C-alpha cells in the first residue's frame, strides 16, 4: 500500500497531526523561506502541500542566518478549535553554543493567516506542545549544556504553558535524561491508557539515529524506558536502503490504528565500498517515512522489527489521491510563484523577484553572490528524485564579470555548482561552469568558455541528474543540445559531505542572478522545467 | 610636538577633512554599533569624539554580519555647505567574493541628524567621493575581481555622481591598476596645482602595507606613479615601533602646511625573537597616526624618509587640549551610556540595556552567547593602552548554567576570554574563567570553580593588562582581592593571531550578560572602571 | 575458567600453534625490538613468554622504521619436525602504498637460534604459511592495490612455496576477494573434513573489525562464505567490554576441542558519553583474547553468539600455572634485562644500555630525543593494566638543557609524556614535566620546575595510572612523595587518539636518557618497579 519515503527530498523533522479524519505533516525548512511546509492526506499514502505558515518577517526574520540555522524541526498539534505550531529560529549552529529561540503561532485553519509569534523560551531546540486531558498545556524541548566537561544534550525539559497569560508559568523541570545513546532530542508527549509516553530522538541525526520511547504515570517522571529500546533505528541494518531512522512522531488514526512518521536518509549506491567504513551520502537530505505500530504489554513496536520497512500497509480507509500541483514545464504565466519554489532566508519582493515586469517571465534583479547569507536573487526547488532533468531558458546581457545568471545546484553558501552566463574582457558574453566546495571555488571551463553569439536572445540551460553523477548541457535554440565536458558528483551536494556537520537540509536546483556592480542588471527566465526520469 | 598614534586602539581607515580651521577624522567601526566615529581637533595633536553618525537602522543594519564585516574605511568630506559621508556595509569577508554595498549620507553639521542613505554601488569597498572644481562629483572605489585565475584587486574605478538625481551616472571606468605591490585599495582624489592626484593603498593592510600616489592632468588618467614610490610604508623598517603604515589621506591646513594621516599597527614587545620571521601581534589593532609632508617637483614627500616617524612637528597653530570625556570610574550616573561604549552589530533598546531599571546601574537583560553574530547583551569599550586596569561590580543571581554575566576581553565571536558568574548543580552560584580560541572553548578552573556565598549582593571583577600578558581577579566585598591562578596572553586578542585573515578590529573590554534559557534574567552593573597604568 | 584478554596490553595479530599438548601464540611487535613475542601454554588459560625470535639484524633491521611499521601480524606454524615463523618488515604505513616485505625463518625448537630469513614476496602484509596434508606448502597474504579509484584490499593471494628451492613457485592467484565488509586481511588456511577453510579479518582493525570464514573443496576456490558470517565481531555489540573483535586464528586441541584466538581493544570507561558516537580509547592497544568454537553443518560457530565472551570454558586438561617471570621491584642485579623490556627499532649495545657499568643499576648512555626513529637510549615495558604504579630511582647529573633522563609514558615518537631531570641556566639541575601530542610539545611546569638540591644523589620518579587519568610524583628520599599538580589523560596514549591511523601498538612505560650534546653523559637507574593497582 505505502512505499517509503512519503515526502522525498529535503523533508526533515516530521510532526504529524490528526484532526478527525484529516492528516497533516509539518516539516523543517531551516534557512529556506517561507518557513515550514505542511502536507495533508486522507490515507497516509498520498500527500499534498497545503500550507507554508511562516511567511511574514514578523513571524520569521532569518537575515544572516547560518546555513542549517533557522527553522529546525517544527511541531504541529490541534486543540481547542485551532492549530498550534511551535517553531525555532536557530542562530548559532557550531561550537559549544546552539543559540536559538522557540515560538508559538496559531490558526483556526491549516492554510489561513497564522498569528504573530508568542515567545516561549530559548533553552534548547525541538520544542513540542502537549495538550493534556485536564485542559492544561505543557512545553517540552531539549535542554542545552554548553560546558566543555559535559555532553550538550542535558535532557528533556518540561514547563506549563498558560494560554491566558501567553507565557510559560511555574518552574522548568528536567523529566528525562535519555539512554546511553544520548544526543536526546525531539521530545513528544502522549497520554495513552494510564501512562504518559515520552518519545525522543537519540544517537544523533546521522547513522546512529534512533527513536526511543519511555512511559510514566506522572507527567514529571520517572520514565521507564521501552524494554526493547530503541523503538526504531537503522544503525544495526547497514544494508537497509532507508538509513538514519529516528526523530519520529506517533499517530493514532480514527480507524483505531497506530503509525509512526520519522526522518530517513537514502544513501547513493555504494557497491564496491566497505559496508561499514562510511555509510553513505544523501543528496536528497533527510526525507519523511512512515511505519506501522502494534501494541504489546503497554509498549508500542514497529511492525517488522525495529528497523524501517521500505513498504508498509496503510490504514483501513479509501485511497484518496491528489492531482499534480506543479507543471513539469513552468512557463511563468501564473501570478504567484509555484509553491515548490523557495528563497534563501528572506522574502524576495517585486524589486528582486517579479512575474510582473515581463509577463510570462520570472525576472531576477541581480543581488549578492552564491556565498552570501544575506540577499541572493535566487529561486530554487528541491531535488526530489535520484534521477531527473531540470531546465531553464534565460535572457541575460552582462556588461562585467561581476554579473552572472544561471542554473544552480545548491546545498549551501559554500557548497554548490552552476552553469552561468557572465562577461569576459576578450570573449564578451560567455557560458561557464563554476563550483564551490567548502568555499573553495573552481572554474572547470577556464580559458575554454562557450562564447555566446551577439544575436542569441535566450540561452537554454540544463542539468541531467543520474544518481551518483550529473552533467550540465546548453542550447542556443532549444532543439540542439551540447554537453559540457565535466562530470559532477552528487555526493558533494549531500548532508554527509559537509565538514561542519551543521548540514541538515538537502540539494536544491534553481535560478540565480548576481550583480556585484550594483547596476540592478537582471535576468529573465522564460520557464523552469523539472521532470523525473 | 605630536606623538603617534594620535588615536589609540581600534581606529582604522582614517579619513581627514578640513572645514576652515577645524579638523575632522572619520574612522571605520566594522561590526561595532553605532557606525563610524568622528574626532575633532584644532591643532591635530589633541582629539575629541564629536560624532557617531550611523545610529539608525535605516542607515546601518548589521544583524548577522560577519566578524570584521560592516563599516570598512569611511570617507568624510565637506562641500556645498554640508558634510558628505561615504560608507560600506560589507556582507562577505572570506572566499572569492567580498559582497558589500556603498552608501552616501549627509549633514549640515558634524553632530546633527545625518540623512537616510543614498545607495551608490557595490562594485568594491573603500568608496571615496571627490568634489571637483567645476561642481561635478565623482566616486572612486576599488573594483573586485572574484575569478580563480585572477588577482582580486582589479584597480580603481571611477563614476560621476549626480547630486540632483541622487545616483551615479554615465559609465564606470578603471582609471588605475596600481603598481606591482598590487592589493590596490583606499583610493582618494585630490586636485592640487595642475594635477589630479590619486592616493591609494597597496601591499595589503599587514606588514607589506604602503601608501601609493599617482598623478594626471586628466581625471580619467592615465596616471603616472611617484618616482620614489611608495609615499609611505613600514615594510623596509622592521625596527620601527609603528608597522603597517598605509591607507592614508591628505590634509592641506589653513596654515599652508601638509599632513598625512594613516593607519598603523603597534606590535607587542617581541625581544629575543627573529626580527623578520613574524613581525608581531597587535591587540590594539590598527590605530591612527599622522605624518608631515613636504613638496618636491610636484610630488609630496613624507618628512624623514618614507617610513613613519613616531613624533612629528604639528601645524603652526596654538595648542587646544580637550577635557576628559569619560570617568576613570564610570558610575553610570547619566541617562545615556558613555560614548566610548559600543554594542555588537545592533542598537540595544531598553528591553536589553537600560539605566532606568535600577538607578545608577547599567542593567543588562541576558541574551545570546558570546559566539552569536545576532543579539548579544554586551556593552564594551576599546583597549586603548598596552598597560591598564579594568573593573566592574555586578549583582547577578543565575538559576542555571545557561545564564552568565561577566567581564569580557573580546576580539570577535570566536576569540575572547571572560571572568563570569554562572550557576552549578552542586556549587550553586559560582565564578569561573572561560576562553574561546577560534571557536574552541576552555574552562581553566573546571572542577575548581569559586563558590559565591548567598549573602553576597555584588561580585567585583577585574582585569589587569600588562602588555604581553594579563590576569583576572575578584572580590566579594570590594576591598579584599584574589587573583585567579591563570595568566592569559594578549596576543590571542590581536589582529595577527586570527587565522581567517578577516581580522580588522582590535581588543575590547566590557560587560556581558547571557540568558540561554530565555527567562529574561538580568545583571546590574554598578560601575565600569577603565584606567591606564 | 578462562578470563579475557589472555594476553594483556599491546598483543595484536595473535597466531596460535599447537604441537602435541604444547600451545604457542605469536604476536606482533611492530617497531619494538626484538621482533615477535611467543607465549606458551598447556591449558590455554595460563601463558608465559618463551621466545623473542627476531633478535639479530640479519633477521630484522628496523632503523628509521616509521611508527607502527616493522613487524605486523606474524604467522607461527609447526611441520616436518620444525617451527615455521612468517613475518613482515613494513616500511610505509601512510598514503596509497604499504611497502613491506615478507620473510620466513625456521627453528627446530621454539626458543633456539632461529635461521636467517628466506625472502618470500612483497605483495602485501599478513603472510601465512599453510601445510597441506599431501606435503605441499602454500603462502597466503593480502594483495595490495595502490590505485586511486580502487579499494586497497584486492583480496587474498595464494602461492606454493618450494621447501627445496627456498622460494615461491608457479603463478600467484587470487582465491578470495572478500565480503562487502571489505578490508580483507589476515588470511589463514585449514583443511577440515572435505573442505579447505579460509579465515580472514575484514572491516578493519577498529570498531567494524570482524572474523570472516569461507570454505571450498579446492584450494583455489571458489570459496562459499559462512551462512551467518561474521564468525566473530564486536560491531553489533556496543556495550561489550571487548571491542574490535577480529584477526582470528583457529586451534584444534589434542582434546578434540576447538578455540579461536583473536585481537581485541578495551575502551577506557566512558560513562556519560554517547554509546555510538565514538566507541572509545584503548591505551592498552590491541590485546589477545580467546573464544570457544563448536561445529554445525560443516561450519564453526563461536560459542555464546558471534560476539566475544569475556569468560569462556577452557579445554578439558589439568591446569598448569606459571611462576611470575619478573620482579615487581627490579633491582637490576641480573646479568640481562628482564624480557618484558624492549627497545625502539634496534638492539642497544653495552655502549648505550648496560647492567655492567654500575652494579645494581641499569646505565643508559644518552643518545637522541624522544622524537627519534633512529637511536634512542630507551628501555620500556607495556602498560598491561588500567590501574598500576610504575616507579624508578635515578642518578643523573646534566650539564646542559640538551641532556635529560626520566620516566616516560610513551605511545610513539610524536605522542608521549615524561617526568625528567634536566639542566637550567639559573636554577641548575631541575625536575620537569614534558608532553608531546602529535609532535606538539608542552612543558606544564615551565617557570615552576622543582629544584634538585646538589646533595641529592637519587631522584625517585613515579607514575600512578588510574584508568582515564594518571599523575606523576617524585621524592628525594624515597619515603615522602610529592604529586606534581598536573593531571594527565590516558586516552592521549591510545590507538584511537592518533591521527595518522598507523596506530597499531599501545602504551609503554620506561626509562630514558638523552644526550643531545654527544658528550656520552649517562643516567644510573637503581630500580624499576611495575605493580598492578
Ligand atoms: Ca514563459
Ligand atoms: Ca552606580
Ligand atoms: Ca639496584
Amino acid at each position: 500500500k505505502i512505499k517509503n519515503p512519503i515526502l522525498t527530498g529535503f523533508h526533515p523533522g516530521p510532526s504529524i497531526c490528526r484532526v478527525g479524519d484529516d492528516y497533516y505533516i509539518a516539516v523543517s525548512t531551516f534557512e529556506w523561506f517561507p518557513g515550514v511546509r505542511i502536507y495533508h492526506s486522507k490515507d497516509l499514502k498520498n500527500w499534498r502541500l497545503v500550507a507554508r505558515p511562516l511567511n511574514r518577517l514578523s513571524q520569521l526574520n532569518m537575515i544572516g542566518n547560518p546555513d542549517s540555522g533557522g527553522v529546525w524541526a517544527p511541531h504541529l498539534s490541534y486543540s481547542d478549535g485551532k492549530f498550534w505550531l511551535i517553531y525555532t529560529d536557530v542562530k548559532v549552529v557550531e561550537g559549544q553554543w546552539k543559540d536559538g529561540h522557540n515560538y508559538l503561532v496559531t490558526c483556526d485553519t491549516i492554510d489561513g493567516a497564522w498569528s504573530d509569534p508568542i515567545y516561549l523560551n530559548s533553552s534548547g531546540f525541538d520544542p513540542s506542545l502537549f495538550h493534556d486531558e485536564d485542559g492544561r498545556k505543557y512545553l517540552v524541548n531539549m535542554y542545552w549544556d554548553h560546558r566543555v566537561d559535559h555532553h550538550p544534550f542535558y535532557g528533556i525539559v518540561l514547563q506549563e504553558y498558560s494560554v491566558e497569560q501567553k507565557k510559560l508559568v511555574g518552574e522548568p523541570k528536567i523529566i528525562f535524561k535519555g539512554t546511553d545513546l544520548r544526543i536526546t532530542e525531539g521530545p513528544h508527549l502522549y497520554k495513552i491508557n494510564g501512562y504518559y509516553y515520552l518519545l525522543t530522538a537519540e544517537g544523533g541525526t546521522r547513522y546512529n539515529h534512533a527513536a526511543t520511547i519511555a512511559r510514566s504515570t506522572s507527567l514529571y517522571g520517572p520514565y521507564e524506558v521501552h524494554p526493547d529500546n530503541p523503538l526504531l533505528t537503522s544503525w544495526p541494518y547497514p544494508r537497509n536502503p532507508l538509513q538514519k531512522a529516528g526523530h519520529a512522531s506517533i499517530v493514532h488514526t480514527h480507524t483505531d490504528e497506530w503509525f509512526l512518521v520519522h526522518l530517513t536518509g537514502r544513501p547513493l549506491p555504494r557497491e564496491g565500498q566497505p559496508l561499514l567504513e562510511h555509510r553513505g551520502y544523501c543528496p536528497l537530505g533527510r526525507e519523511t517515512a512512515i511505519q506501522r505500530l502494534e501494541w504489546k504489554d503497554g509498549w508500542p513496536y514497529v511492525v517488522g522489527g525495529n528497523g524501517p520497512s521500505l513498504e508498509i500497509d496503510g490504514p483501513s480507509v479509501e485511497e484518496v489521491s491528489w492531482e499534480k500541483d506543479y507543471d513539469e514545464k513552468d512557463d511563468f504565466d501564473g501570478d504567484t510563484l509555484n509553491h515548490h519554489f523557495q528563497t534563501l532566508r528572506i522574502p524576495l519582493g517585486e524589486d528582486i523577484a517579479t512575474l510582473k515586469a515581463r509577463p510570462g517571465h520570472l525576472r531576477l534583479y541581480g543581488r549578492e553572490s552564491l556565498t552570501s547569507r544575506f540577499t541572493q536573487a535566487f529561486v530554487a526547488r528541491r531535488w526530489q528524485h535520484f534521477h531527473f532533468v531540470a531546465e531553464t531558458k534565460v535572457s541575460f546581457r552582462p556588461t562585467t564579470f561581476q554579473q552572472s545568471a544561471g542554473l544552480v545546484n545548491y546545498y549551501n553558501t559554500q557548497n554548490w555548482t552552476t552553469l552561468q552566463i557572465t562577461w569576459h574582457e576578450e570573449k564578451g558574453r560567455i557560458l561557464e561552469l563554476m563550483t564551490c566546495d567548502h568555499l573553495v571555488v573552481d572554474q572547470p571551463l577556464r580559458g575554454r568558455e562557450i562564447v555566446v553569439p551577439d544575436d542569441i536572445e535566450y540561452v537554454y540551460l540544463r542539468v541531467t541528474v543520474q544518481a551518483t553523477t550529473y552533467k550540465y548541457s546548453y542550447s542556443f535554440d532549444g532543439m540542439n543540445w551540447i554537453d559540457l565536458p565535466v562530470t559532477f558528483e552528487s555526493y558533494k551536494l549531500s548532508d554527509d559531505y559537509i565538514k561542519s556537520r551543521a548540514a541538515f537540509t538537502g540539494a536544491f536546483v534553481g535560478m540565480h542572478c548576481r550583480d556585484g556592480s550594483g547596476q540592478n542588471n537582471y535576468a529573465d527566465f522564460d520557464y523552469f522545467l523539472y521532470k523525473e526520469l
